[PDB]
Formats: C-alpha cells, structure tokens, sequence
C-alpha cells in the first residue's frame, strides 16, 4: 500500500530518491509513464501489469482506445532504483510533468504519482470538494 | 464488527483512546484517511486493501475518478496503535476534521469514523430522517 | 427450525431496569449475545451477531459515495450495540435506544425471520392501524 | 392409497376440500393432505383473506423470495411485517388436526364451512363464501395469463 | 424419446360415465395417475404428477406479490386434480372439469409434449379455424 | 450434421427414401411435424426433445406461445425409417406442405427440411440477399 | 498454433476438374475432410467439420421463430457439402458453390483465423477496392 | 539484464526503440524485447499504418476478443477480412531479427527508420515519420481518457 503525501527535491541528474516508507514497496525495478493532469506514474511491474489488465476492457476498435493506450504506452518506460532507492526520471518524462525542483508523491495506494510542487497544489486549489465529486460516481 | 457511539477526548499530543470494545476489533495499526463531511475514517489495513478496491470499479478514465483518489489516498496513512490502545492523527487529519477536544467515534461495522463533537451533532441535527434517506436508495 | 424462524408477535412489559425478558420461544433462537440498533418506523431491531453480519454486508450493494448511503450507515449503526442476553433471558435496552423507540412500559415483539422487532405497544397499533393492505403494498414490490 | 398416489400427496398438494371449523377452531387435515405434512405447520395469514399453510422448511424457502425486496423500501418493511407477525408453528395433532390461531381465524373470516385448496407449495385455507365470491369475480384465466 | 413425448392428434368418444379412454400409443407415457386441471381456450390438460411438478415450477418464477399472479395460480390449482388411469387406460374427467372444457361427446387429444390436452372437438376445431398462421404467431414470440 | 440439399421423389405411398449420406444421420425412429413456410421438419426424437425445451423458455402464459405450441406438436409424429431407409410421411402433413411428386430435402444441421419442389424454388425465388437477412440479426 | 491458425492470402487457380488445392501451410490445419457452404459477399467458406459444428452453434442463439434466422439458415446449411480433401491437397467444389461464388480462374484464398474463404481473384479485389477503411469499420463495432 | 528485469521484459512489453529497416526488409528486435519473444511471431497490419506484432499464443487471445463480435453483421466481417487476411507467422531468426512482408512494408509505409513501441500485449512497428506525426496530432492524455 502507497500511501501519503511526501516534498522532496529533483536530482542534479534528474532522480528522486524514494522516502524509505517506499522503498519498501518497490523492488529494484518500476514502470513510470506518464499520469493524467501531468503527473508521472510509479508502479511495481507486476502492478502495471494489473493497470493495462484495465484499459485493455475497453473496445480498441474505438480510436480513442487506441490514442490512450498509445499516450501511456509509448511515454512508459523500466526505470531501475538504485542502491541508494533513487530513480532517474526520463527526459520526455520530465517535461511532461514539467519537473525542475521540489518534488510532491503521493501515494495512490496502487501506484505512486510524481508532481510539480506548484502544480500539484495549483490542482488541489482547483479541484472540487470531496462529497461533490464523490456524489458524481 | 465496530459498532456504536463513542464520546471521547483528544489528546494533548493529538491521540485518541481506542475506547476498549474498539481496540479488539484493531490489531497494532490502522490506516486513517480523510472521510466524507470532514470525518476521517479508520479501518485495519486489510479493510483498506478491501476498501480501496471497490473504487478500481469506478472508470479512472474520468477526471472525477482520479481526483476522488487523490483527495482520498493522498491523505491516508499508517497509523501504529500504541501499547495504551492510543492512536496519534497526523497533523493534516486533525485540520481536515477540525479536531480540537472531544471526540465522537462512530462503529460503522466496516470501519470507525472519528468526529469533532460539535460538528457530528449538527450532521446529526441537519440530515433528513432514516426512513427519508432509505427510500432513495 | 421451529428455533431459527423468528414469527409471531408477543405483548410483554418493558422491566424497571429497562430490560425485556425474551419470551422463551424465541431464547431459543438467540444464544448470549445481539445486536440492538434502531430500526425504521421507530422500532429497535434484534439481531444474532452472525445476522448482523449478513445484514451489513448488504448495505455494501449501496455506493458510500453517495451521500444518502453514508447517512444511512450513520444513522444505522452508531446506534447499533452488542447485548448480552443475561441468564433469565432478559435483553437491557440501552437509553438512546429507549429514547428512539420511546419504549416505556408494554412492548411488543414480532418475529420478522431474519430479526426481531421491539415496538411501544402504542405506536405499533398505530403503525398497524394507519398502513395500507397487504395486498396493496405487495402490489408494489 | 397406492404407494405411487402416496409419493405425490407427500410431493403436491392438490384439490378443493370442503371441511367444518371445529368447535375448538381446529381443521382436520383431508388425508391426501396429512401425507404431505409432518407434525409441524407454519400458518400465516395470506392475500385476499386466506391464511396459508405450510411445511416448514417451504416456509423457509417462501421466505427467501422475500429477501431479495429491498427492505429500504418501506413497502417492503410493510409487507415483511405484516406477514411474520402474523405467523405461527402449529403441530398437526395425532388426528391430523390443526388448531387454528385466533387472529388467524378473524382475519380470514372463518366461521364454519371451510375450503382448502392444494397451491401445490403451499395449502390455503378459506371461508366458503369468500372464496366462492373470489372465484365468482376474478377474471379468466387467459385474461389473467395475458398479462404475466 | 418414442414413450417419453405426447405428439399427434386423437378423435375420442366421452364415455356415458364421463370417462376418455388413453389412446394406447399414449397409455405408455402414463403411469397409473395424472393431474388434469383446466387449461386454457378451454381445454384441460393431463400430466404426469413429474410433469406437473415441474410446470408448476414454471409459475413460482412469477412474483406472486402480484395479485394476477395470485389469481392465475388459484384458477389453475383450485381446479386440479389426480386422476387414477383404470385399468382399461380410461380416465375419469371430474364434473367441474367436464364443463368447464363443455366436454360433452367425441373429444380431441392432441400431445403438447409435455401434457396431452382434452378439447370438445367442436371447441378445437374453432379454435384451428380461426387463430393465426404459424408463420405468423411465431414472428411475435 | 445434416448438410446439403438433395432433390427427391414423393412415392406413390407417401414416402421418401432418405438420400443416404443422410440415412446415416437418423436411427430407425424419427419425428416430423410441420414446419415454417410449409415444409415439414423432420429430427432424431433426441433433437425433437432438445428442439421443444427451447419452446418452454417462451411465456406458456401468452396466447401466442399457445397457438404455436399447437400448431407444432398436435401436427408432430413418430415415423419409423424402414429397412430401406423409407419414411412415410403422414397424410396430414402431405397436405400441409402441399407435397406431391418431387421432393426437396435440405440439411438445416439440427434437422432436416422436406418440400414440395416447386414452392421451394419459389420460396428461393423470393427471399432477400444472405447479406440483407443476416444484417438484421 | 502454427496449424491451428488460418491467416494469410493466397493466390491459387481453379483446377480444369474445379478443385484447388490448399497451399501447404494450409493443408495442415485441415484433416481430410471439410465443410464448405456459401460465404457472404460471394466467396465460399471453408472449415474443418468440427469447427463447421461450433460455427452452425452460434446461429441457434437466434430466434428461429424469426422469419430472417430461418431464411439465414436455409441460404446457408442447404448449400453446404463435406468435401473430402484428397492425398494431393486437393478439393472439389461443388457446381451450385463455383456458380455462387462466380469461380473461374485464379482464386484467392483468405485465411480468416477460424475458416478460410475461397473468392473469385476479381470479385476479391473489387471488395477490396470498394470497402471502408479499418478505422472506419472498427470505430463501428 | 538482472534476473529480475529479464522476467519483466518477458511479461511485458514497454518502451519506445529506434531502428532502421534492413536492406532485406528485417529489423532486429532490440533485446529487451527479443526475450519477451519466442522464434515466432503473427505480424498483421495494425490500425493508424503501424503493422502489430504479437507472440502466436498472444494472437490467440487477440483473435477471441474478436468473436464477440456478430459476424452476420457487414462491418465485423470486413473487419476480420482486413486484419487476418494480411497476418503472418514469421520466424525471428537466430540473430533477433524479423522479415517484414511485403504487403506490410507498403501498408505501413516502412522505409528507414522505424520506431517499436512496446503496447503490453503486442508490439508495433511504426515508419518515424508516421509515427511522430501520429503523436503530433492526436489529442491529449486527459481529454481522450475521459470519453472512454
């Protein structure tokens, strides 16, 4: 279970080290892709494989389906944690989630999302409240 | 099963007595997360694990989905219950439900929410009729 | 059986200890422990934990998302408790539950299967009293 | 009774019989009847002023079929309510007698002259004129078919 | 399968003591006892006790909260009976029944697979006469 | 599996003789009936009693379901296929597909179709395109 | 799996005795036998009887009392024929089938997985050349 | 290739690679991914001009999904003429390496310079330029996600 909320700063080489409550979690290998709302997704593999068990329940004669899965897959990458659990984040990766310095995980219990500082508070500011998106599902 | 009404205080150091009845039903930790109409709720991890699945049900495609998550898991955590059966609430969670002295636990047999006094009576006091409310389901 | 069917309606008194002593047909059904909770139309149910049990997880069909769900639980079971059935048989009702149901003195227990129900004499013959036909309301469903 | 007649009195309950209401307010069972029961019934009372008799264990399953109404529903507490309160364990006597309880016989109207009617789960007890009467209007049986 | 399935059409007389004798080739499929109750258009069935236990099988998956579902049950079973096949293979039709299928001289059996029905061969041939093509009937199911 | 289509003679008492790649098929006892657009169905009694087990999944309680019961099985028989593969077919349901002199059997897979050859071709001679009928499935 | 999978085109001619003979990477998935019967489109399909079987299984989940699902299967089952696949490959197809699916000279064999369908090399083409797109197709399913 | 990494590069596959197209029509799986596959693989034309490519037992599953589809119905049916008449089995040789078809070097608009983007299941192969345009145009993560 990844859960919480931890502030930590990009690398000099463009890594992040994992707290420590998540380290644990991971093994010495995860799968990244991008997130929805620019953000960056961290998984076990074993984990991502469950998570494309999901999209793959959708149609793919749909063209959307198509875009979507080729938007993650094709920005998804293997990324080994280091024996000091730091994670060099990839390029395309960092521009996408526009990562500079400050970083924000946060625990989705499934996978762990990596954000901008600014614009992970910048989406919680926005971003109803609770009982009104939950009253939507 | 966590059953019933409890009227407790909190704590100097922000911690909650686990009423008696209640610390049975919890092992040594507990995850506690933000609840519904300021409330946060608390459950054995397993009952997370449980609890937390019922939402990969819910699309994630949709924007909703995600934020209701990430209000949700990005406000949860482990929470080790003491030898005395007391339990500290971070920080965030204390804000979130407005904790300040005189807690009201509620059993509510999957999990137990924890309420500021004032605010739980006036749930109680707003909030239509049981038979009201049931007729809509 | 005969003792896993709860039917039936009985007149007894509320004790002055709060307390009701369970007729004897249906002890037999209960073992030492129930499950109280207040019911609809101002009731109290009873319940052997073990139904309890069933009976919850039907609420998990119902979203929590939603807000009435959540009012449902809440109203439900933070009025819910564990009683011990003493050695007589007799049940102590707690006092929110006695307040919700405004039991006083005369109490009338019907057997609905699955549970039992605890109404003040009154306000059950009321209920009863008011309530369209049988056939009407099974129309319905 | 044949052994092959016995197997389905104890499997259906079939036909109209006409009986008296005891002085004690006790029927006795026809006889192809007692076959299907034990020494035990459920009676309740049932739709259109009937009462119904069970065994047991088919009340257990008539139960079930109630389970799957809401119970949110006030309807349904309604009916639930409505029905097991008025339910009761009756034991068929030596003599295939069963004793039918007061309420049972106010609100069934039962007098004297009673008619029992084999719905194959079940057995329903009626006053002569009312079922008569229930027979007498009630519409056909194409015409009630039609709309299932 | 050839003893197991009521098929075909048969031209009968109603006895003087209001009693059919079975055919022969559908004798077979009977044992020593049927039920009959009315059917519809006018008609009476006959069964084989099994049979009948499953029909009816077919009725509970009908609500009964509903009132019709309740009349239809009552028009049906109120008018059931078992009916002992003599030694001969004659079947003594109960007066009700009789008149409520206007049985009166010369009967036509026709096999439903499942049942055999009991038709005024006047009544059936009406009923032939008019009633839609097959073609058509089956469109609509 | 009965396949194919095959063009016979109606003998001069009644009678067909099963083609032979189709004798096969059949035992010694078979069950006919009159079929759709008059033509007769003819099926192993064991095909018979799957084929009436899909009637009973319709209502019993519509008149229609009644009528079509009727006009099937009180037109239903047993036949005997004799030692030289000959069924004779009853008067009544020479008359319902106006069989003459010059049989058309085809193979339906589950059963087998007798008719009269000229309203057969007519039958074919009407009738919309494979592609027309199969798209309104 | 190698054998258990029809894919691929195949351009075959129309031998003077109206056979084809199956490819080679073809023949293994077939035994000696196979059903053929008249595709959509005018082509032809070809499958092994087992597969013919599971194939025929699907259209008995149409209605049958339907008007549409009895013309369905009559264009279908009485057009198609068991053809033995001789020792060289080869396979004889019927007169009705060479005139359904206008075959002449030069074939194309379309693997589709499950069967295999035998079109006129023109006609295929034509299809083809007419035809949506796979986009187009897909995004309506 | 830790021992770990060699049993997730043979449960899935990610990632975007860059290769050229041979002189003979072959590329070379890059070797991250020649572990995920046997010595044979079904090629197929994909959607968008990209050619799939899958393990044979993956394909099997691939072509299932499809059956849920009418088939009496025109569009299924050009559906499975347009993909399974243009697959193929094709043997990864000894050196990893893959021979494109014919047919599907021209409906891919394959050249030089091919980009293989790992989609899980599968595999496609894409012309770069095709591909980059493809991912040029083409709406965003969010906004496509959220009519799914």
């Amino acid at each position: 279970m990844l859960l919480g909320t931890f502030n930590i700063t990009l690398d000099a080489k463009n890594r992040i080290s994992l707290p420590a409550k998540l380290r644990a979690f991971f093994e010495g290998s995860i799968v990244i892709n991008r997130g929805f709302e620019n953000c960056l997704e961290v998984r076990k593999p074993q984990d991502f494989q469950k998570y494309f068990e999901q999209f793959n329940s959708f149609p793919s004669t749909q063209k959307d389906t198509r875009t979507l899965k080729r938007l993650i897959f094709a920005n998804a990458n293997f990324v080994d944690v280091d024996t000091a659990g730091r994670v060099l984040i990839p390029n395309n990766l960092i521009n996408d989630a526009k990562l500079d310095k400050e970083i924000v995980l946060i625990g989705q219990f499934d996978h762990l999302e990596i954000w901008d500082k600014k614009l992970y508070e910048d989406y919680l500011a926005n971003s109803e409240s609770l009982e009104t998106v939950a009253e939507r599902m």
